[PDB]
């Protein structure tokens, strides 16, 4: 149907916007601490601590499968990256501190993304 095509066009446009957002967020992680899943080889007990691991590569895979239906779903995954890190690592670590900085600098990007998704009507 034409309605289904229209819905699919909206999803494609949301995906385009979210791709730009993801690139901007990842730029705020220059050390690439959050680029890939936490290695169970360097951190073998990780899954005993963290029940829903997340990272930028995993988000990008979901994104390109058009697996984010709205901005909220995308933000949920971004918040997992930060929140997982601030639980597993102590405040005096380069990991925790990278998550704080990513959260802070990311908030700015996400604030304007919410305005764009709303005003253009992408969900
Ligand atoms: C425990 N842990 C986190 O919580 C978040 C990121 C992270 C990255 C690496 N890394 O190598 O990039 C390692 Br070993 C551990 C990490």
């Amino acid at each position: 149907s034409m309605e289904q095509v229209a819905m699919e066009l909206r999803l494609t446009e949301l995906t385009r916007l979210l791709r730009s957002v993801l690139d901007q967020l990842q730029d705020k992680d220059p050390a690439r601490i959050f680029a890939q899943p936490v290695s169970l080889k360097e951190v073998p007990d990780y899954l005993d601590h963290i029940k829903h691991p997340m990272d930028f590569a995993t988000m990008r895979k979901r994104l390109e499968a058009q697996g984010y239906k709205n901005l909220h779903e995308f933000e949920e995954d971004f918040d997992l990256i930060i929140d997982n890190c601030m639980k597993y690592n102590a405040r005096d670590t380069v990991f925790y501190r990278a998550a704080v900085r990513l959260r802070d600098q990311g908030g700015v990007v996400l604030r304007q993304a919410r305005r764009e998704v709303d005003s253009i009507g992408l969900e």
